[PDB]
């Protein structure tokens, strides 16, 4: 169920933010809430985020590997629009995804009030540790 797990994911989301619409259509921050957000034992993600896609493992992160990942799930590649997918959460440095980047995004979109912040990138991210 590779690419309709994706799509399920979003469909969700695109009622869930409906509902989300719904609730109030009836009636240092950034560090202070990324210590507090979920503390598990996020060994399984880091390891399978560097066995699946950090490749040389320096700290780096780029299109490439997405691309190559997509292109070994069965997925149809499209050529140019990983790039967004690389970006959407690129917050210092454009074309910069560190593994802090990783924890950062991660853990924001992890634990948080409404969520909404890509719902697209992490995605994947979901599906790996999915499988």
């Amino acid at each position: 169920k590779p690419s309709v797990m994706g799509q399920t994911a979003n469909a969700s989301k695109n009622l869930k933010k409906t509902e989300k619409s719904s609730e109030e259509e009836i009636m240092n921050n950034n560090i202070s809430s990324a210590q507090i957000k979920d503390n598990n034992q996020s060994t399984t993600k880091d390891n399978n985020a560097n066995k699946k896609e950090g490749s040389e493992g320096k700290d780096y992160f780029t299109a490439k590997d997405v691309a190559i990942i997509l292109h070994d799930l069965g997925y149809v590649a499209t050529k140019a629009e990983i790039e967004q997918m690389i970006w959407e959460v690129d917050e210092n440095l454009d074309n910069k995804v560190n593994s802090y980047e990783f924890n950062l995004m991660y853990r924001r979109c992890r634990y948080d009030k409404t969520g909404l912040e890509p719902r697209n990138l992490y995605n994947l991210v979901q599906f790996l540790m999915y499988l």
